């Protein structure tokens, strides 16, 4: 309910890659309840990234999923406290990704503040050497769990040639809703597609539109 | 499938890896039956003990043929024989360590082949597993998803702490068939009550002993 038909995100998201650090900002509006949503980033630190920033875009947002009626929507009921992720992706290549991130509301704007540590990117690797094309379209798996939702999907980085990098990844969804009840779906998918729109300045600026619909699996 | 597991079963199991950087081999050799539910492993430190760590941390990634599955709820890993099935582990630790995990389980002459690869980084110089401040694995519960051919686990696990603390740790395992042609009945979602516990260990932890009790149940 204080998720309206429209509704603006501000976000801050820092970490370090191998031992790289960077801090970097986003503004970005969208509609929660078609599913869609566009995000401007800047890299304000560290910039330019000696890596692909493909790997930090997926780290910049579930309250934007079009879910049909009978699917319950843990991500907007979980408002005005809002929800917490942690991710793992697993690279095929030996990289690591760990990300802590925090959702929040405050006088109508979503917060989003991430935190990411990247370990063990192969130095001759395509993310390394900045030779990746974006995220394939995929879809995510969702599984309930006490007080949670569990996440995995098996994404394709596209690299240059038209080969891809395998990335597993799987997310914990927690609501800081700890009293009132939440309707809790059973499992289902997301299917989600994210598309860089426009970069500029060695990938220091960067605009991308997610588009998520939510669908009953089993 | 089904008949190519006996109600004993012997394992050998190598497994490999680094943590933060440290490199190790470990062998093992070991039995159980297999629908009780009930298995025992033999390990050996043999490259690079004593470990500056928690053997805890490697113990779980020492075997779901072993689990006393009720008629009613298909078994993914006996129906996986003789080809046998791959498992594929993220473990997240709440103080920031994680271990990313690899595994082929395969049958020859009679005898269970476990092979896994073991990458663990960031846990903390300060922490309880880079400190061997730890005492063992609570009892807990796995949920089985169905997924694409394969299975995925979930538990959400209690590494004990010296002075009574826990330290808490997210199991994610996809486990996939080699079976490629043929059927598998798949189950659908269900449980697994598993408990890991030390029987033995000697010379700075490069020798340990650990049994496994591990049951299905409907969920």
């Amino acid at each position: 309910e204080l998720i309206k038909e429209e509704m603006p995100m501000k976000v801050v998201l820092e970490g370090t890659v191998n031992g790289h650090q960077f801090k970097c900002t986003g503004e970005g509006e969208g509609r929660p309840y078609e599913g869609v949503q566009t995000m401007r980033i800047k890299v304000i630190e560290g910039g330019p990234l000696p890596f692909a920033f493909d790997i930090l875009a997926t780290s910049f947002s579930r309250t934007f999923v079009k879910h049909p009626k009978g699917i319950p929507d843990y991500f907007k009921q979980s408002f005005p406290e809002g929800f917490t992720w942690e991710r793992v992706m697993r690279f095929e290549d030996g990289g690591v990704v760990t990300v802590t991130q925090d959702t929040s509301l405050q006088d109508g704007v979503l917060i989003y503040n991430a935190k990411v540590r990247g370990v063990n990117f192969p130095s001759n690797g395509p993310v390394m050497q900045k030779k990746t094309k974006g995220w394939e379209p995929n879809t995510e798996m969702i599984y309930p769990a006490d007080g949670g939702l569990r996440g995995y999907t098996d994404m394709a980085l596209k690299v240059d040639g038209g080969g891809h990098l395998h990335c597993s990844f799987v997310t914990e969804y927690r609501s800081k809703k700890t009293v009132g009840n939440i309707k809790m779906p059973g499992v289902y998918a997301i299917d989600h597609r994210l598309e860089r729109i426009e970069e500029s300045d060695n990938e220091t600026y960067v605009v991308q539109r997610e588009v998520a619909v939510a669908k009953y699996s089993n």
